[PDB]
């Protein structure tokens, strides 16, 4: 398919789609977003946008008269919202009418030299801004066109420059190996999950599994890390510590606020654990696990000031907000958004993570007889 790599990006900066605005098109870099459900791009000058929409110079925006305001875990924006045509060159061979936020003042939200100008949130309308009456763009392609209510993604992130592709409508099989498997989305407004369990190295954290979905999980393409409620990411990084004891790194580096370095081309991977996070399965108390391994959670940060290393930032993150499965996780595994079916599957991805001892998994079925509900409330 024409859609596949059609997605690139710069290491922990996001992934992003080529889309137009506007009629005569407007070419714009676009985020891609499951972790939130407003789509909006630069509209004004900002130092660090190479181009922004001009809504002047296309005879087909609408303006609603209507003022928005975006704020994520650190980033904000705010806009006009407005309606136009709006295309994917390298997706579905379509142009649908979608409502966007014109952003016109920001702050922390755009990144210097990431290479997008604006953000497709992926999500549902109940967590939309200003209200869940202002449709998501996928809604809209949905509602226009008879693409099947379904997308998937695979985060490549690989070999700065990342790659990967965003299917929507359909699954590729050439994009991923073995099964797939689904995990419920639990309500439909983030793509809100459930993980029953979690291993680091196989041992178990031993913690009522609500804690894990505390208050919600979710998969967030817009989000770097993998990201733990307090008290698991607690758990979590003490047994990461004990299992790669034989070296001994500074606080800043399990806080993410420091890098480790290696001599280039020595990183010692096999002192690092693999994590094991296990998911909701569709059946009762049934679950399949995603396996990741340290070159997923131990994120490059490619900086020719320090090449004669390789150097590296711990992706793993204390969350106030819930667990967010952001892209360390989905990176090397297909992950298939399936709206129509009420759930996300996973599969091993073409690009996958991979080292001649250990390789990222997407396993089941395992299951547990302990009838509890992990789901938070
Ligand atoms: C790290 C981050 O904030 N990512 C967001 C996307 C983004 C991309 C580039 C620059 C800035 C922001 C992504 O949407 C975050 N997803 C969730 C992560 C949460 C649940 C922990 C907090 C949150 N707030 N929002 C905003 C809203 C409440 C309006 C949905 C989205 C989210």
């Amino acid at each position: 398919v024409e859609m596949v790599d059609n997605l690139r990006g710069k290491s922990g900066q996001g992934y992003y789609v080529e889309m137009t605005v506007g009629s005569p098109p407007q070419t714009l870099n676009i985020l891609v977003d499951t972790g939130s459900s407003n789509f909006a791009v630069g509209a004004a000058p900002h130092p660090f946008l190479h181009r922004y929409y001009q809504r002047q110079l296309s005879s087909t925006y609408r303006d609603l008269r209507k003022g928005v305001y975006v704020p994520y875990t650190q980033g904000k924006w705010e806009g006009e919202l407005g309606t136009d045509l709006v295309s994917i060159p390298h997706g579905p061979n379509v142009t649908v009418r979608a409502n966007i936020a014109a952003i016109t003042e920001s702050d922390k939200f755009f990144i210097n030299g990431s290479n997008w100008e604006g953000i497709l949130g992926l999500a549902y309308a109940e967590i939309a801004r200003p209200d869940d009456s202002l449709e998501p763009f996928f809604d809209s392609l949905v509602k226009q066109t008879h693409v099947p209510n379904l997308f998937s993604l695979q985060l490549c992130g690989a070999g700065a420059s990342v790659g990967g592709s965003m299917i929507i409508g359909g699954i590729d099989h050439s994009l991923y190996t073995g099964s797939l498997w689904y995990t419920p989305i639990r309500r439909e407004w983030y793509y809100e999950v459930i993980i029953v369990r979690v291993e680091i190295n196989g041992q178990d954290l031993k913690m009522d599994c609500k804690e894990y979905n505390y208050d919600k999980s979710i998969v967030d393409s817009g989000t770097t890390n993998l990201r733990l409620p307090k008290k698991v990411f607690e758990a979590a990084v003490k047994s990461i510590k004990a299992a790669s004891s034989t070296e001994k790194f500074p606080d800043g580096f399990w806080l993410g606020e420091q890098l480790v370095c290696w001599q280039a081309g020595t990183t010692p991977w096999n002192i690092f654990p693999v994590i094991s996070l296990y998911l909701m399965g569709e059946v009762t108390n049934q679950s399949f696990r995603i396996t990741i391994l340290p070159q997923q959670y131990l994120r490059p940060v490619e900086d020719v000031a320090t090449s004669q290393d390789d150097c590296y930032k711990f992706a793993i993150s204390q969350s106030s907000t819930g667990t967010v499965m952001g892209a360390v996780i989905m990176e090397g595994f297909y992950v298939v958004f399936d709206r129509a079916r009420k759930r996300i599957g996973f599969a091993v991805s073409a690009c996958h993570v991979h080292d001649e001892f250990r390789t990222a998994a997407v396993e089941g079925p395992f299951v547990t007889l302990d009838m509890e509900d992990c789901g938070y409330n």
